[PDB]
């Protein structure tokens, strides 16, 4: 026979006890039941994007079959899961799949009604040679054959909608993902089932906190199986730390471990480190950013509000406008928040929006539409948040970009979705959208002096409205201005240049001392109301990099030695005592 | 049985010290032993390139299982290689080789779990005509089976990725090339068994320079396989020098006999220091263009200055201004500074800034926006660029462009970067960025009499301050100045074009010489003071060539005759004697 | 035609076979990169395409070979030109 | 036929992919096809026509030099093509 060579039986497992014990479903397997019983067409296909456990369906099914749970119609089936994978084997020659698939509709028929069968992986039968599926379809149209697929809805779209005959064959019974509390019971029942594998134990709150932060950050894998591979991990990691030299109960400290191995997102709540960070998040800021303190008590206001779960789901963590000055450190508290934020001065998403002075640069932006040229990679800060879903979007220089772009902010600010040009949606509400300006720089250069921060902000606040819509500026979580610099936040930059700098040569093996004349003379050669800082920066370039470096590589200076950076009239002499 | 006939097993072999004790690599085997200690996905497939030692880890895991090395869920497990040999020998029949496989499955059923499976190559089962692999997925898919795979990436997302139950029944893990001092410690025992082995004696800066000679060169072969392979030849060539016509350490010295030996032939002395390698540069710039040392020392300098590393590292190597004559060595000058610096010639690009006036014209040079012309052939100037990874770029005719290319020229020297039209970063910190103008052409044509470098140099560099902006000479390392020809370079390049005529027509077998004055007759058909060269190249070619193949193809020229290019009264004429 | 390569795939891992290989690179490339058996135990010997002189002298060997087979006389300057003919034109 | 006259009959009008196969053709001679070996090319003259110079040589042929028109025609096809594929040429001849 035929049967014992391509078939397995499920319902022979079912009654050894070898599958999952599958809680709930109730509704869809009620819906195949009422498929397997009409008289032509008994032939559902579970439809359902993978993980939702549609193998999970039909096993459930042949549990209930056994247990005797099923109508008068149903005691006695056998549920047989054909390979389509093991017909196909060894036919090379001609009219001999056609062979086997027919030994086992005959046999099949001779079973007399008697076997339910299953094929996995539905989509296969289309092409396995005209060729499989022109064999079966009058089985599949005369009821005679009680097939019983399991597909996944792309792969539906694909194969066998296209084929219009063996669409119609088959009975959509359509399968959504479970919920959370779902889940919980699903992880109940697999928690008896692990708590008998591995002999450790499963803690509840576990269970729950790994199905619903599974469903919060894995957007990529579904419910159920990214829960209970997050469960058997930790399980397996439990395991290996009992003889790796010592727990026997998972708890979910192992979930957030577990998952930081997978994805890396702070999942874990406060360890009383990173909380003494967050609650000193305006003074660890002001480590990289000195000065400019009205924003930074924002901002930081913003990440505290988004770590105590007061969150919006809807919206991102904040979009701000950033004004003021122009190039003080706009870039420095983006970068810095960058680094305090989750890793460093690199997961960030600068786009300068000087670039996008048209409309088919908000083509760009986007993505373009179907059937054009740049339709197959997408835009350019949809495809960079669907790279980095945990970053922070700096649009830098908005006032140059047309005007039509805030148009694409309105969504991104509203909702945190943006559709791309290939019909797709990207989250915004794991980001942080700051867009940098000048669109005051004058007005708060010049009247800052003795006027507060409140009718400054709502002065130039009127200047944007005369901007911009107000469909936009209503958007904005919250405009703060940047306020001008001063002399000591000038030196305190001079002491952080100096600090890399002693840094880097240090790395290198020098001992570098400087005057504070020298560093007085920087601030001299540093400042201008106009550009700030960056004057600061070619200063100490030029008047450190070019000059230093020199007498370092004319075989003068001497590694390990005390470089005191002495004063000139007008330069910096170099001591080797 | 057929375990004694088609399986292999690795643990008798590390019980009997039949293998090797590989060094390293803990973290995949504690990941391994994370995957195959779980109840579902438990069959890690070993990820990585060819020649990184997957088996090798398999080895290291049978040697833990063997010493008790392993936690308690691998004491008392087997690994047995599958006989790849004589299964996949004995597919002739439907019938055969399948018994074959379905003996040895049932054989493992036997086991239950007691006996870990091992098969390497992977996709070779998958891909072998239930031909060879969905024999084993019902194995697989119930339960019955533990077994480890190895194969490569590319046949790991083709052969498994894209299959749905095979996707699922199988476990990344994600070798990697070793570091340096892992392989240090893996040749450390290898030096060992070598040693045991061959009755030679093999030294440990060697192997500390064969990993580095290596890693720096061979590019195909990777870490340990291409050190293993150095250090076990080198070893056979001691032996050989045993025997030869003494010695019995392996030295660097015969490392470099053994990497010249192989495809690499890097000659030995270019591998002993990097300031040697830096003094030969300066020589052999000296080589290419005849005279004119002052530029090219002065490019000595600044790559010097870079090599060193005291400026930053998130700018591009080089900035120069090469300025003068125009096409008169300029492009001689990249060529071979490209040559000798890096690999060869084609390391460069060579723009035509000209063209980019227009609004598009400067989007081009990104690259379009995604749906628009020219964004298939790219953004024209990071193209070169991400396929050079080590280039010298050289903008020609920079000034006539807009200001805003000036500013992304400015964007390069800035950070190194510029994103181009189809969304992703293009790195520009490892070129060398040459742009040139013409703001001193006739200053130096004119002037080239008592006037020295230093001189010039400060007055094309106040012409180019009048000029340009000043953040353009902020950015400039050194505002060069190339060098206008004098007649050694036209007798230099005359004569390399009569060497390799003379050496094409000794090829055909004629031995022909030249005078000065027909020399003197090409110095001065070739000479102009703003081409130079080429329309050298082609009097040479026409005044030379032409008439001497019209005589050749005439029957006059015959081989065995003294042959001066003799002159004419103002011509050049093909003499016998 | 278990025909020849996997009867002698087991010698290769049963440390028994000690055989020398030649082939094209294109069947090297195609058939032998890809196996996983057959990779820790060959070595890749690079055979140069032979130069001028090297081709000159076995021609010179070859040539004593076909005087005596044919019963012509060949001339050693016709032997480095057909060498360099060779080199030069046919590809 | 390894030696035979190849007219690429204006080549101005194709996709420039195909200026990159003909630079490979111009740089070595040998050419690699779609089953993967490559071609000899170093015994034929590769001869390319266009009219990218039209109203130009219309115009101002008359009243000029050759040489000065074959540079303005070279600045033209410069507008047109890539340098590269002009330098790789022997001779650009303009009629
Ligand atoms: N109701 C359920 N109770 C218990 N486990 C479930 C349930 N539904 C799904 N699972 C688990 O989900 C995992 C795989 O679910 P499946 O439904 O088999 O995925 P799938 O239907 O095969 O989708 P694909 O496309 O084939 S991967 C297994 O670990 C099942 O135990
Ligand atoms: N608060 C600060 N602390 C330390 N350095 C800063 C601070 N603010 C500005 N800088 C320096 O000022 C410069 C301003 O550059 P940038 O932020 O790009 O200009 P813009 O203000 O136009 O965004 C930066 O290069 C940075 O090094
Ligand atoms: N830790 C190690 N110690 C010694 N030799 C090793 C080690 N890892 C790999 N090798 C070498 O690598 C070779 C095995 O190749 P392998 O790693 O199985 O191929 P792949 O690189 O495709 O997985 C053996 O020759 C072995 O000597």
């Amino acid at each position: 026979q035929a049967l014992k060579k391509y078939t397995i039986d499920l319902t022979e497992r079912a009654e050894q006890g070898k599958l999952d014990p599958v809680i709930g479903r109730d509704e869809e397997i009620r819906r195949t039941i009422q498929v397997l019983q009409r008289r032509t067409k008994n032939n559902p296909v579970l439809i359902g994007e993978p993980g939702v456990g549609k193998t999970a369906i039909v096993e459930g099914l042949a549990q209930r079959i056994i247990n005797g749970e099923v109508p008068e119609g149903l005691k006695g089936r056998r549920v047989l899961a054909l390979d389509m994978g093991a017909l196909v084997a060894g036919a090379k020659y001609r009219g001999e799949f056609e062979e086997r698939l027919k030994g086992v509709l005959n046999d099949l028929a001779k079973q007399e009604g008697n076997v339910i069968l299953f094929i996995d992986a539905l989509h296969t039968m289309v092409g396995a040679g005209m060729d499989a599926g022109n064999m079966l379809k009058p089985a599949l149209a005369r009821g005679e054959l009680h097939c019983v697929g399991a597909t996944t809805l792309d792969e539906y779209r694909q194969y066998i909608e296209k084929d219009a005959a063996l669409e119609r064959r088959f009975q959509k019974v359509f399968v959504a993902e479970p919920s959370v509390e779902d889940t919980i019971a699903i992880l109940r029942g697999l928690k008896e089932r692990y708590e008998l594998h591995h002999h450790v134990q499963i803690t509840d709150p576990a269970i729950v906190a790994a199905a619903t932060l599974s469903h919060r950050y894995i957007a990529d894998r579904q419910l159920p199986d990214k829960a209970i591979d997050l469960i058997d991990e930790a399980a397996s990691s439990i395991r290996m730390q009992i003889d790796s030299k010592l727990r026997n109960k998972v708890t979910d400290a192992e979930i957030a471990e577990v998952l930081a191995r997978w994805t890396g997102i702070p999942v874990s709540r406060m360890m009383e480190s990173e909380r003494e960070k967050l609650l000193r998040m305006e003074q660890e800021l002001h480590h990289r950013v000195i000065g400019q303190n009205e924003a930074v008590d924002a901002v930081s206001n913003a990440i505290r509000r988004s770590r105590a779960g007061l969150a919006d789901p809807n919206r991102p963590i904040g979009s701000f406008l950033f004004l003021g000055p122009t190039g003080v450190g706009k870039t420095e508290l983006c970068k810095a928040l960058a680094n305090f934020m989750f890793d460093s001065d690199e997961a960030m998403v600068r786009i300068d929006m000087s670039e996008f002075m048209e409309k088919h640069s908000v083509s760009r932006l986007v993505g373009a539409p179907p059937g054009y040229v740049g339709y197959e990679e997408g835009g350019y800060l949809t495809e960079a948040v669907r790279r980095r879903p945990y970053s922070v979007i700096l649009l830098d220089a908005v006032e140059k970009a047309h005007p039509d772009v805030f148009n694409i902010l309105l969504q991104v600010l509203d909702d945190g979705r943006l559709t791309d040009g290939q019909g797709r949606t990207v989250d915004f509400r794991n980001t942080v959208v700051i867009m940098t300006s000048n669109l005051g720089s004058d007005l708060i250069q010049e009247r800052f002096g003795e006027l507060d921060y409140a009718h400054m902000k709502e002065l130039v606040l009127g200047v944007v409205s005369h901007n911009f819509r107000p469909e936009f500026i209503n958007r904005i979580d919250e405009v703060v201005v940047f306020h001008p610099l001063g002399e000591q936040h000038i030196a305190s930059i001079a002491q952080i240049q100096l600090k890399r700098l002693y840094k880097r040569l240090e790395e290198r093996g020098y001992e570098i001392h400087i005057s504070d004349e020298a560093l007085k003379l920087l601030s001299e050669n540093g400042y201008d109301p106009v550009y700030g800082a960056r004057p600061l920066k070619r200063a100490i370039q030029q008047q450190i990099e070019n000059p230093l470096a020199q007498q370092i590589l004319s075989g003068e200076l001497v590694p390990g030695k005390v470089i005191r950076l002495e004063v000139n009239e007008d330069r910096i002499v170099a001591v080797q005592h």
